[PDB]
């Protein structure tokens, strides 16, 4: 029923579709296995198609064979049996090759393939091999992660202890050893409804700072919350607004939205004031869009996700049927930031793309036009992606690329938004996210003041007490609702570390 | 058998020899609420000793009481059932109480006593006090990591570098996708004997930086190590001494001692070169000398540690039956750095006490002699802390002060070296050390060099392939041979977070 035969160089484009359990595939470099050692690689065919394959490699002067890659087709109904089956071939086929004495390391392969776990296994694409060379060779590859943070880091130090003073004024934490129910917070703290759980992520602000002890039942001031708060609001935080704004002025607007927010906090939760009159000053939205373009980790997620987007297209572009033009569409453009330098390096191939800037609100579809309506190209559309395409006028399975930047998070649950994004792509339509992945403070002050980071009703697949995934929640639930290919991207220094990481731009793929 | 009575001001003195549950004990602490509630604090005595006792308040306009603390005298026998009595007397005498409604939250307290975990309770003692008001005001208290550790974080980065280099030059990691197991790159590398070890800790630096994947069986380079070694070492090293220089002068120890080591790595590695040639250039201790003060964190630690084994001298010196006078040990003194400055501070009490400069190394104890002949209370000895007391001379249980900075971990068994320890002290005698806590590389380049950092045969109570031991580990060596009161400290940022922490002073008292 099927055939063990040779690798040859006809065989690469398929050989490209596979997941690869040592490394991502790299078409030069097949070429060059099969030109060097024509008759060491193996493959496993079923009625034609591609199923598993295996290059090696002779060692240790020439006595030892080993593995140098084994490749396998997932989407093959019974491949893990058709791969032990080729693991077996080789194995005995390897022992009586001229010289070698012994097959290096079989075992690790065969409990692969028997318990297999797809996110250990490499899965390539044009897309991912290009975007890992620049990150690779970008500027920032040689800086470390407390050089490009310390802005952030030095924002969130100086916030909490500005945080934990405005737990003071409003009567909790000047004393060591005070004992609270999380709940008598909420009473004692008078928190309006809307922001009981808020007070729950900032209260594991102060946890993770060793002012607060918390535990299952309850809230424990700690020795270092006597000295940790600032001792006058106002001289302190003008002192540190001078020194941040000189020192790291690309992230003014950080320290702007900040302090704008905790010098009003206790009006803020007790439900005495509303957050748009006081951040959202006179409708400022210039203010609020440059916390995400002009300081360089920000741009490089920008220029991450774009380069990506844009290379995709390119890609889809080299196709002959033609016909319908490429559509892209952004969830919850907003104020069009990332939009914009995305826009300008699609602008070239205008004529094949057709771009549809979206948002729940039509506050932001304006605002958007109000920016682009020099592009006969893109298209403007309330969408909200919680809710029912038909009910919303969209054809299911019609877009290529979905962009959604920092917006599915703030949705009631992750599994029926993901969903309803595989619904807008048709079949290898391509995913594009920009997150945040770590609960970090920075972002709860004001972005845990609106009601979105609250919808969540899935916490078993957030992290702490908000509503952000990590990397690997985000590869769990994409992979649950029907993508793979899935590329989680982090700054240079990090792509081995990408559990801890702040921020992350995902590509991932409809199959 | 036993009596359950009001706490009154005279049992504050037996209180403070208590572990608690919530805090520190605080002798003004429990004046003041003896004075204000003299009648909401229960003990339970057996036999005149103070066994159990705990400390009410009433809250939530007082309808609740709540346990303010749970005091035990874990050295009585049958303390964890009586504990429970006092649990349940305090709960029937509560309910009962003028007002009150509920009892807050007594089965965290339940639970703690009958699974007992002595390291989550506090314990306290005068000297734990003063070292925490000194780390919560000290200067550096406002700083965090990044700013304090910088120095370090940067060097390693720039040697990692330089070391995948290293094993380019030595014909291994200049593609991506090899595949060696650790015995063949021994093998292959030619790492004399001596090194063997040492290569599996530097394969695990940059396995930690993403260049490399090491798994049960086998080391695997990635793609990261294409690009991440320094290209030409000569000018980019340059380059970086005078960077380094300049921006940390304080470090220059650390950049020379490194400098030194890599250059010459592959002969040191090889065996073909020795290291005390190498680094230890022409009897230049004073150079290597300088690591270990003249920078902020390093002044930090031999601070806090000079000024605990100060406190601890003026408490002894509070005590009338006087005689002999207070005898201080300090294992592997080495060049006397740390020594230097607690002589200056223990010198205005020389008269009640006695110095003992110890080193393995004869060369060492002269160095120190060298030093201090001035002072006549400093006495010199060679001492190894691994050999038998007897066979050197030292009566056992005769000292009141152990110093032992950054040397216990240079053992075979650090169970047995521990145990030796406590056969110096007295009972109520303190151990005082100075440890690296985490498995840094900075150390590895040339502290893996020598001899005393491969001893150790103890695996499952060290940090991944070092010899090193983390906090946690420290505080369950030290209690499994017979230490109490363990007090682990860490720059003041850390104070929660010493599970983490790079450096870490800790001193504890034999029971
Ligand atoms: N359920 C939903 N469906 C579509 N858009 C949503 C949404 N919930 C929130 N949004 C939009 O997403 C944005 C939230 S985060 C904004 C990020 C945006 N990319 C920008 O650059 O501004 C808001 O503008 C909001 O209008
Ligand atoms: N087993 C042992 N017993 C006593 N001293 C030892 C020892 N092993 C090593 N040493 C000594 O401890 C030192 C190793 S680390 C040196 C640290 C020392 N406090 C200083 O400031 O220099 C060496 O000087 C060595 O002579």
């Amino acid at each position: 029923k099927y055939q063990i035969r040779y690798a040859t160089v006809n065989d690469i484009p398929n050989l490209l579709k596979c997941a690869t359990f040592n490394q991502p595939v790299n078409e030069p470099f097949f070429q060059v296995l099969l030109k060097q050692t024509p008759t060491a690689h193996l493959l496993l065919e079923y009625q034609g198609e591609l199923v598993a394959a295996i290059f090696t490699e002779t060692k240790n002067s020439n006595e030892v064979l080993g593995i140098r890659e084994f490749l396998v087709r997932t989407s093959v109904e019974n491949w893990q049996v058709l791969a032990k089956d080729l693991l077996e071939f080789v194995e005995q086929w390897g022992v009586v090759k001229p010289g070698i004495k012994e097959i290096e390391g079989l075992l690790k392969y065969h409990e692969a393939i028997s318990n297999f776990q797809k996110s250990k296994w490499y899965q390539s694409s044009v897309l991912n091999k290009k975007l890992i060379e620049k990150i690779t060779l970008h500027e920032l590859a040689t800086l470390e992660l407390c050089n490009l943070m310390a802005p952030e880091y030095e924002l969130e130090a100086f916030a909490a202890r500005w945080l934990l003073r405005v737990f003071q004024d409003m009567g909790v934490f000047l004393r060591e050893g005070e004992s609270y129910q999380e709940s008598e917070l909420v009473s004692q703290l008078n928190i309006s409804p809307r922001y009981q759980r808020l007070l729950g992520a900032l209260l594991q602000i102060l946890h993770k700072r060793g002012i607060l002890k918390i535990e299952k039942d309850r809230v424990f001031t700690l020795a270092r919350c006597k000295t940790f708060a600032l001792e006058n609001i106002s001289s302190e935080v003008s002192a540190f607004y001078d020194y941040f704004s000189e020192k790291y002025p690309a992230h003014l607007s950080w320290l702007t939205v900040v302090k704008r927010c905790l010098e009003k906090y206790p009006l803020i939760l007790r439900g005495e004031v509303d957050v748009n009159e006081v951040v959202f000053t006179d409708g400022d939205m210039e203010l609020f869009a440059g916390l995400f373009l002009g300081h360089r980790v920000a741009d490089y997620f920008n220029e991450l996700l774009a380069d990506g987007v844009c290379w995709e297209v390119e890609q889809r572009l080299l196709e002959e049927k033609r016909a319908q033009p490429i559509r892209i569409l952004e969830i919850g453009a907003g104020t069009g930031g990332v939009t914009g330098i995305l826009l300008e390096k699609l602008a070239s191939h205008a004529e094949q793309i057709e771009f549809w800037f979206t948002d729940i609100s039509s506050v932001f579809t304006r605002y958007g036009e109000s920016k682009f309506k020099q592009f006969p190209w893109v298209k403007y559309q309330t969408f909200d992606i919680e809710k029912s395409l038909d009910a919303q006028g969209i054809k299911s399975e019609s877009f290529d690329v979905v962009i959604a930047n920092n917006v599915l998070h703030n949705t009631k649950l992750i599994h029926q938004t993901l969903n309803n994004s595989n619904s807008l792509l048709n079949t290898g339509g391509l995913l594009a996210l920009l997150e945040f992945t770590q609960p970090i403070d920075i972002l709860l002050y004001f972005g845990g003041l609106l009601q979105g980071f609250w919808l969540f009703e899935d916490p078993e697949y957030r992290l702490e007490v908000g509503c952000l995934l990590s990397i690997p929640l985000w590869q769990k639930v994409l992979s649950d609702c029907g993508f793979d290919e899935i590329i989680p991207l982090g700054l240079p220094c990090e792509m081995h570390a990408l559990s801890k990481a702040r921020e992350s731009v995902i590509f991932a793929r409809k199959h």
